[PDB]
């Protein structure tokens, strides 16, 4: 219909195209391995949102500051900084990403490569959520340490649950998540 204002409000395009993916899954009839095109549409939507977030990550990597992310302006751009999108973590896009992570029941009965591709896309989503949380936690000052440690615990209680969805899942990308949220001791 229009895009001039949907560009200023392009965040909602993932709080709405995810509710639309749930509404399409409602008609999908995916009670078992029967539906396939429907489990491909959800992967398509997830990959679209993932590519949009990767575009935001590249637009936050192509920085201009002289000390913060100096690479890419005056130094060789062959060595980049933290791939965090510098996002501040709105509780709507955050909920949309966590809903896309919990929309994994179609992976129970689906193609072997399809489960791995959807797990790769959602792991890419988690390796951006964790990087944005790390940026927001690292930018904090020593003042207001109470809410700072509260956000720290909130990030830890999300890493410990992103390990839970990938507990029975692929072990090839657990190390990748461990390098992305680069402690991942638990």
């Amino acid at each position: 219909x229009x895009x001039x204002x949907y560009f200023r409000e392009v965040s909602q395009m993932e709080i709405i195209f995810e509710c639309l993916v749930d509404k399409e899954e409602a008609d999908l009839e995916s009670t078992s391995i029967d539906s396939v095109e429907w489990a491909n549409i959800v992967v398509n939507v997830n990959t679209i949102l993932k590519d949009m977030l990767h575009v935001a990550c590249q637009y936050r990597q192509s920085k201009n500051s002289l000390y913060k992310n100096e690479s890419g302006i005056q130094e060789p751009e062959h060595v980049p900084w933290t791939a965090s999108s510098g996002t501040a973590g709105i509780r709507s896009v955050v909920t949309r990403q966590h809903g896309i992570i919990l929309k994994v029941y179609p992976q129970a009965d689906s193609g072997l490569r399809t489960i791995l591709i959807e797990q790769l896309a959602a792991l890419l989503n988690y390796l951006l959520d964790d990087y944005v949380t790390q940026l927001k936690s690292i930018d904090k000052l020593a003042n207001e340490e109470r809410y700072n440690i509260l956000e720290m615990e909130y990030a830890q209680k999300r890493s410990e649950l992103l390990s839970p969805l990938l507990i029975l899942g692929q072990y090839a990308w657990a190390s990748n998540l461990a390098e992305k949220y680069c402690d991942f001791d638990i």
